[PDB]
Protein backbone atom coordinates (compact mmCIF):
# COMPACT_ATOMS: atom_id res chain seq x y z
CA UNK A 1 0.00 0.00 0.00
CA UNK A 2 1.23 3.58 -1.27
CA UNK A 3 -1.59 5.77 -2.25
CA UNK A 4 -0.91 8.75 -3.38
CA UNK A 5 2.68 10.38 -4.06
CA UNK A 6 4.55 13.81 -3.63
CA UNK A 7 5.34 15.28 -7.22
CA UNK A 8 8.71 16.44 -8.11
CA UNK A 9 10.11 18.94 -6.02
CA UNK A 10 10.24 22.05 -7.26
CA UNK A 11 13.60 23.84 -8.49
CA UNK A 12 15.16 25.95 -5.79
CA UNK A 13 18.32 26.50 -7.90
CA UNK A 14 19.90 27.84 -5.01
CA UNK A 15 20.48 24.65 -3.78
CA UNK A 16 21.69 21.43 -5.50
CA UNK A 17 19.53 17.51 -4.96
CA UNK A 18 21.97 15.72 -2.76
CA UNK A 19 20.10 11.99 -2.20
CA UNK A 20 19.75 8.75 -3.96
CA UNK A 21 16.75 9.40 -6.70
CA UNK A 22 15.83 7.38 -9.52
CA UNK A 23 12.31 8.49 -10.14
CA UNK A 24 9.96 11.48 -11.10
CA UNK A 25 6.97 10.91 -8.26
CA UNK A 26 8.56 10.60 -4.57
CA UNK A 27 6.64 8.69 -1.82
CA UNK A 28 5.26 10.68 0.93
CA UNK A 29 6.68 10.59 3.94
CA UNK A 30 10.40 11.54 3.37
CA UNK A 31 13.04 14.43 3.29
CA UNK A 32 15.08 15.15 0.34
CA UNK A 33 17.77 16.60 1.32
CA UNK A 34 19.17 19.61 -0.84
CA UNK A 35 22.52 21.73 -0.20
CA UNK A 36 23.05 25.30 -0.80
CA UNK A 37 24.94 26.82 -3.31
CA UNK A 38 28.69 28.52 -2.38
CA UNK A 39 27.01 32.04 -2.77
CA UNK A 40 24.92 30.74 -0.08
CA UNK A 41 24.65 29.73 3.70
CA UNK A 42 22.23 28.06 6.05
CA UNK A 43 23.49 23.65 6.41
CA UNK A 44 21.78 21.27 4.09
CA UNK A 45 17.88 21.21 4.96
CA UNK A 46 15.32 19.05 3.55
CA UNK A 47 11.40 18.97 2.13
CA UNK A 48 9.53 16.09 3.69
CA UNK A 49 6.44 14.49 1.57
CA UNK A 50 3.94 15.08 3.91
CA UNK A 51 0.20 14.05 2.54
CA UNK A 52 -1.44 15.90 0.15
CA UNK A 53 1.17 15.33 -1.91
CA UNK A 54 2.98 18.36 -0.77
CA UNK A 55 6.29 19.12 0.37
CA UNK A 56 6.80 20.22 3.59
CA UNK A 57 6.68 24.43 3.89
CA UNK A 58 10.21 25.51 4.15
CA UNK A 59 11.16 28.69 6.06
CA UNK A 60 13.97 31.42 5.85
CA UNK A 61 16.69 28.13 6.08
CA UNK A 62 18.75 29.35 3.07
CA UNK A 63 19.83 32.43 2.53
CA UNK A 64 22.46 33.81 0.21
CA UNK A 65 25.99 34.51 1.73
CA UNK A 66 26.73 38.31 3.10
CA UNK A 67 30.12 39.85 4.34
CA UNK A 68 30.47 41.96 7.53
CA UNK A 69 29.79 45.49 7.84
CA UNK A 70 32.71 47.39 7.06
CA UNK A 71 33.88 49.87 10.13
CA UNK A 72 32.55 53.83 9.54
CA UNK A 73 35.79 55.23 8.51
CA UNK A 74 37.05 57.85 10.25
CA UNK A 75 35.31 61.61 9.21
CA UNK A 76 32.78 59.86 6.68
CA UNK A 77 30.66 56.62 6.19
CA UNK A 78 29.97 53.86 3.75
CA UNK A 79 26.16 53.62 2.40
CA UNK A 80 24.84 50.69 0.87
CA UNK A 81 22.96 50.87 -2.14
CA UNK A 82 20.51 47.53 -0.93
CA UNK A 83 22.51 45.66 1.40
CA UNK A 84 26.03 43.88 1.68
CA UNK A 85 25.38 40.02 -0.08
CA UNK A 86 28.32 38.62 -2.40
CA UNK A 87 26.83 40.97 -4.65
CA UNK A 88 25.59 44.35 -3.52
CA UNK A 89 27.84 46.71 -3.92
CA UNK A 90 28.40 49.32 -0.95
CA UNK A 91 29.94 53.02 -1.90
CA UNK A 92 32.03 55.15 0.10
CA UNK A 93 31.90 58.85 1.15
CA UNK A 94 33.30 61.18 3.20
CA UNK A 95 31.83 64.23 5.21
CA UNK A 96 32.59 67.35 3.51
CA UNK A 97 35.81 68.41 3.38
CA UNK A 98 37.94 65.53 3.90
CA UNK A 99 38.16 63.27 0.56
CA UNK A 100 38.12 59.22 0.95
CA UNK A 101 41.97 57.38 0.29
CA UNK A 102 41.84 54.31 -0.94
CA UNK A 103 39.29 53.61 -3.76
CA UNK A 104 35.69 54.75 -4.34
CA UNK A 105 32.95 51.62 -3.65
CA UNK A 106 33.76 48.25 -3.03
CA UNK A 107 31.49 45.24 -4.21
CA UNK A 108 31.32 42.99 -1.76
CA UNK A 109 31.96 39.04 -3.49
CA UNK A 110 32.66 35.58 -2.48
CA UNK A 111 36.08 33.42 -2.83
CA UNK A 112 34.21 30.31 -2.53
CA UNK A 113 34.60 29.03 0.79
CA UNK A 114 34.08 32.71 2.58
CA UNK A 115 32.73 35.76 1.45
CA UNK A 116 34.88 39.57 1.09
CA UNK A 117 34.76 42.55 0.11
CA UNK A 118 36.37 42.87 -3.16
CA UNK A 119 38.61 46.19 -1.70
CA UNK A 120 39.45 47.42 1.95
CA UNK A 121 37.88 50.92 2.93
CA UNK A 122 39.69 53.76 1.96
CA UNK A 123 39.68 56.63 4.77
CA UNK A 124 39.16 60.38 4.82
CA UNK A 125 41.75 63.46 4.77
CA UNK A 126 41.39 67.30 5.00
CA UNK A 127 41.87 68.26 1.14
CA UNK A 128 44.34 70.36 0.17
Amino acid sequence: EAEAHCQAPDHFLFAKLKTQTTASDFPIGTSLKYECRPEYYGRPFSITCLDNLVWSSPKDVCKRKSCKTPPDPVNGMVHVITDIQVGSRITYSCTTGHRLIGHSSAECILSGNTAHWSTKPPICQRIP
